[PDB]
């Protein structure tokens, strides 16, 4: 059973839920409200700005998916984008490294089966940068014009960036499509609780940001102790009132793997899932002190 959709059926499922969350009652000061607004100007940078400009039925658009939370939501979005545009399987770029997750792994490549993607991953076992894995990318694939990348401002080298915008000068040649600059980490959260998609489960187990496998803790802002005061969860209504699927669209969570759990359960102790936290400047505090 591996959750598998027809690209179609994926963007439609994907449009469905967007337009759900965007259905919502909510109050202005809320993050769901803050969230719908997120959507809108997603929508707005994909319909209007990028999707008559550059094709992505022919290949001049690739989507850059590395399994994250950033990503996923982008690709939500995205998919639902192309059913409103032309309505109302996908290429697809993974820069891997030999020091991924597992989980993550798994994580990417069931997605690709869940969505229909059509995934061309970098070489792992490759010592290279990343302008250098997107040189040979391009080499591959030489009628791309674009990129999709699901940065925010608040990552690193989120600061100085615009929704459309060229690549660096030791990169190929290409726009970058940066459709979700504007969101914060609690809209993040909000989204993907809603959209009952399968997600990455390190999240589940207290992880805020999936770095590599050397440096990346599970958020210490995130760790149970009777004598702190205990975290409330912003997200309720969202988990409670998730998007409900039929019969074509049903899934589930995938467990970690054994490798991940066994580096969780050596711990020794207990976590709450990621979204519990909603300070963007804490989202990657879970990391090995270094000199
Ligand atoms: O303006 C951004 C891009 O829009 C595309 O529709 C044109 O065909 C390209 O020549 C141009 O670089
Ligand atoms: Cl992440």
């Amino acid at each position: 059973g591996a959750m598998v959709m027809r690209l179609g059926d994926a963007a439609e499922l994907c449009y469905n839920l967007t337009s759900s969350y965007l259905q919502i009652a909510a109050e202005s000061d809320s993050i769901i409200a803050q969230t719908q607004r997120a959507i809108n100007t997603t929508k707005s940078i994909l319909i209007n700005e990028t999707f008559p400009k550059w094709s992505p039925l022919n290949g001049e658009i690739s989507f850059s998916y590395n399994g994250g939370k950033d990503c996923q939501v982008l690709l939500l979005l995205y998919l639902s984008c192309l059913w409103e545009y032309y309505i109302v399987k996908l290429p697809t770029v993974f820069i891997d490294h030999d020091d991924t997750f597992k989980t993550l792994e798994n994580f990417i490549e069931e997605t690709s089966l869940r969505y229909s993607l059509s995934l061309y991953e970098s070489d792992r076992d490759k010592c290279e940068t990343m302008a250098e894995a997107f040189e040979t990318f391009l080499q591959v694939f030489p009628e791309t014009k674009a990129i999709v990348i699901g940065i925010r401002h608040t990552d690193p080298f989120g600061e100085h960036l615009k929704p459309i915008q060229k690549t660096d000068a030791n990169w190929p040649d290409f726009y970058r499509l940066q459709p979700l600059l504007h969101w914060n980490l609690a809209n993040i959260w909000s989204f993907l609780l809603y959209s009952n998609e399968p997600i990455c489960e390190l999240y589940r187990y207290g992880f805020t940001s999936l770095g590599n496998v050397e440096e990346t803790l599970p958020n210490p802002h995130l760790r149970k102790d009777k004598n702190s005061t205990p975290l409330k969860l912003n997200f309720e209504w969202e988990i409670e009132n998730r998007y409900k699927h039929n019969e074509v669209t049903k899934a589930e969570p995938i467990p970690i793997a054994d490798e991940d759990l066994v580096k969780i359960e050596n711990l020794h102790e207990d976590y709450y899932p990621g979204w519990y936290l909603v300070d963007d400047k804490l989202e990657r505090a879970g990391r090995i002190k270094k000199k």
